[PDB]
């Protein structure tokens, strides 16, 4: 479509193929990709140039990896930014790499609290929470219902490592205190045995969904379910997790009533976003898109990475022509430093609403909001949605329920 118009483009970096499991985040993402491209070429917003992205596989594996960004610079276009990173340790091993690049990353789905180090990555953006981002949510959750003790049970595995340890962090003056804390690696029965030893009532669970069922079971053995127990755990398990398997009556008698915590893939606020749609109707025409490529929960995310993208170039190109005889963006060959720096400095000065709410950075993490689950029954229902920005708790009322008349007590 745009003839004599400039390219601006942009290293995208992330896993496609099939032959991966983490390939579908990708392929899932990128109609919300096309869609957020399309606008932006449609009423040219970046006139007189083109957002040029260009994709390239990582395979979701190190060494791929980095060939497939080394292969981008030898041969490709010149690159402004990198769009993606999905898998940790890809994307730990290339953003330790662009400062010397003079490339800004820009991510939409790798949450690993590691890449929070602005030390070791000080030209890495993410537009999704980190897996830390729970963590001020949950303090927010126990002082607005008076649980001020609770045990705490962690796999001993670096993802949920992380976010125990910065637990410990976000409770210094907090009137809360961890009477227990537990680990385990295969198995969580010993763990759990220790916890009821200890009295703990309210138990703050890091675990993936295989290891669920087996605390779950354990639980349901050691009596630490009912009303007078409280489990807080992982929101981003899959729908039917239980069912693809003690007795399964047990395992959902232990499970019933249990908090998940996670992310919010979209908005509920019906405000028009930076794209001058709502996020109720950039989902439905998302879902049109797709045609059943399979829904990914980061397509919020990689669209709103784009619009930071863009509105990061506009405000770059701006600072350009504001500073005489040397506005040639189209050139930008690795080596100007000055030139990632306006790049850099215009991606901390991010602050619109997008379809995942404000989008607002804070030293290139993203400040956004944490959904509220529980277990009833068959099935999570949402149970309310923590803001970052505000750090304001917001309890949908007649949906959190408990098995006595009451809440438990710590
Ligand atoms: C990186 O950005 C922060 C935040 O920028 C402010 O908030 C944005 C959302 C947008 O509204 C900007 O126009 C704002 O300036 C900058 O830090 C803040 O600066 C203010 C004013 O001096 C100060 O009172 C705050 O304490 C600052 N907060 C922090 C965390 O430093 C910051 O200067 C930017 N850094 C660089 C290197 O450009
Ligand atoms: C892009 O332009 C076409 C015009 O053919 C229109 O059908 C489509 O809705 C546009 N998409 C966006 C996202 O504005
Ligand atoms: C970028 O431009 C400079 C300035 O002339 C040149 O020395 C360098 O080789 C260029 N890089 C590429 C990859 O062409
Ligand atoms: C829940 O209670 C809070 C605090 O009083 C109130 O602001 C909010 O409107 C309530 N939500 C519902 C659905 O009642």
């Amino acid at each position: 479509p745009p003839p004599s118009s400039p390219p601006l483009s942009i290293m995208g970096l992330m896993p496609l193929t099939k032959e991966v499991a983490k390939g579908s985040i990708g392929r899932g993402v990128l109609p919300a990709v096309e869609l957020a491209i399309e606008q932006i070429r449609n009423e040219s917003l970046l006139r007189p140039y083109f957002l040029d992205l260009r994709l390239y596989d990582t395979e979701c594996d190190n060494a791929k990896g980095l060939k497939a960004f080394y292969d981008a610079i030898k041969y490709g276009p010149n690159h402004l930014m990198v769009f993606g990173g999905v898998c940790p340790s890809v994307t730990s091993i290339i953003a330790e790499s662009l400062q010397g690049w003079n490339l800004v990353q820009l991510s939409f789905a790798a949450t690993t609290p590691v890449l929070a180090d602005k030390k070791k990555y000080p030209y890495f953006f993410r537009t999704v929470p980190s897996d830390n981002a729970v963590n001020p949510a949950i303090l927010k959750l126990l002082k607005h219902y008076q649980w001020k003790r609770v045990g705490t049970l962690t796999q001993d595995v670096q993802r949920f490592s992380e976010v125990r340890n910065d637990l410990t962090g976000v409770l210094y003056g907090e009137d809360i205190e961890i009477s227990d804390t537990e680990s385990f690696s295969n198995d969580p029965c010993t763990s759990v045995k220790k916890l009821k030893g200890n009295d703990v009532r309210i138990i703050l669970g890091q675990f993936d969904q295989n290891m669920a069922a087996k605390v779950f079971c354990c639980a349901y053995e050691e009596n630490m379910y009912g009303s007078k127990y409280q489990w807080i755990i992982p929101g981003w398990y899959e729908p039917s997790w239980w069912e693809q398997v003690c007795l399964r009556k047990n395992l959902l008698a232990a499970m019933e009533g249990y908090i998940g915590v996670d992310f919010e893939p979209l908005s509920s606020k019906q405000i028009k976003t930076i794209s001058g749609k709502t996020p109720q109707q950039y989902e439905r025409e998302y879902n049109n898109k797709r045609s059943g490529v399979g829904p990914s929960k980061f397509h919020g995310y990689a669209y709103d990475g784009i619009w930071v993208i863009a509105k990061t170039l506009q405000r770059a190109m701006e600072t350009l022509h504001a500073s005489s005889r040397h506005q040639r963006i189209q050139d930008f060959n690795y080596t100007d430093h000055t030139l990632g720096r306006i790049i850099l400095n215009a991606m901390n000065e991010t602050n619109f609403f997008g379809v995942t709410g404000q989008v607002v950075f804070r030293n290139g993490e993203r400040m956004g909001t944490i959904k509220f689950t529980q277990f009833q029954d068959s099935r999570e229902v949402k149970v309310g949605e923590y803001n970052a920005v505000a750090d304001t708790l917001e309890i949908i009322n007649d949906t959190i329920r408990f098995q006595g008349s009451e809440p438990p007590k710590d």
